[PDB]
């Protein structure tokens, strides 16, 4: 309910991370695990808190996964980071699933880490794989990620 507005003050230059720094911390009530989003998508979660600043792991990090669903039909999937700043991939989507380019993915909340129903990404590509149970699904985050103005922290 309470939303704190923070500024993105750093992008972790480590090429192997998608990680940012924000200008709110312990003194502002920020906590580890806290969800972070912008006006068009979920961004990720707080992973470390300092007195007036914090570190945030983005959805696009290879170590990050978020349960999602296709907004229009409720089809469930896990969206993993690819290490690319503007790409996610969906796991566990049946090769024959009702999914297509332009479909909106929203948070499902099924991991009890993120609020349900918020935009996460749009499907970019579906690639079918003969003999494999799951389709290849690439998606683009709707958040501005390493480019957001107002980074919002949900209480
Ligand atoms: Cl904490
Ligand atoms: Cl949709
Ligand atoms: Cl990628
Ligand atoms: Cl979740
Ligand atoms: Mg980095």
């Amino acid at each position: 309910d309470k939303v704190l507005v923070s500024e993105l003050i750093g992008v972790d230059p480590n090429p192997f991370t998608q990680r940012i720094m924000i200008d709110k911390g312990e003194n502002d009530g920020v906590f580890v695990g806290q969800p972070v989003l912008d006006a068009s998508g979920l961004m990720g979660q707080v992973v470390e808190v300092m007195p007036y600043t914090a570190r945030v792991l983005l959805l696009t990090d290879t170590t990050h996964s978020i349960p999602v669903q296709v907004n229009r039909n409720g089809l469930r999937a896990i969206a993993v980071g690819t290490g690319n700043p503007e790409r996610l991939e969906l796991r566990y989507v049946a090769d024959t699933a009702d999914i297509k380019e332009g479909d909106l993915l929203v948070s499902s909340g099924l991991g009890q880490r993120f609020p349900a129903g918020y935009p996460v990404a749009t499907v970019k590509e579906v690639i079918h794989d003969s003999g494999q149970p799951f389709a290849v699904v690439r998606a683009v985050p709707t958040a501005k990620m390493n480019r957001s103005r107002y980074v919002l922290l949900v209480f």
